[PDB]
């Protein structure tokens, strides 16, 4: 893409070991897997496009970048070590809109539909095993 959008973040890095959890299998199996499907979820399902969007301060307020589709790569390409980097990735995502945004705004709203529903299964997280 565009050369003033940021490179997305890391999916790929041999040099970061790597395990499954039947954590990390819930964390894609049920948590991703559900909230990719909600009506809410097109907006979080790629890196923002502050191009396209048209909002060129995007990258100078967000620092920390990321997004669904980040996490379903990590997920799918087995990324993590552990669910909590997964789930501060989740948080992060849900963060940035909510600095970023008015709370008023679609978006936020949008983002909050996803959060409950995140919420809901990371409190069913199965004990690591
Ligand atoms: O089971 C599937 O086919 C599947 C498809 C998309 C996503 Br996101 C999660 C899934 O688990
Ligand atoms: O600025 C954002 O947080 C944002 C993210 C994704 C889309 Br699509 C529109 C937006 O306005």
């Amino acid at each position: 893409g565009s050369h003033m959008n940021p490179p997305p973040p890391e999916t790929s890095n041999p040099n970061k070991p790597k395990r499954q959890t039947n954590q990390l299998q819930y964390l894609l199996r049920v948590v991703l897997k559900t909230l990719w499907k909600h009506q809410f979820a097109w907006p979080f399902q790629q890196p923002v496009d502050a191009v396209k969007l048209n909002l060129p301060d995007y990258y100078k307020i967000i620092k920390t970048p990321m997004d669904m589709g980040t996490i379903k790569k990590r997920l799918e390409n087995n990324y993590y070590w552990n669910a909590q980097e997964c789930i501060q990735d989740f948080n992060t995502m849900f963060t940035n809109c909510y600095i970023y945004n008015k709370p008023g705004d679609d978006i936020v709203l949008m983002a909050e539909a996803l959060e409950k529903l995140f919420l809901q299964k990371i409190n069913e997280l199965p004990t690591e095993e």
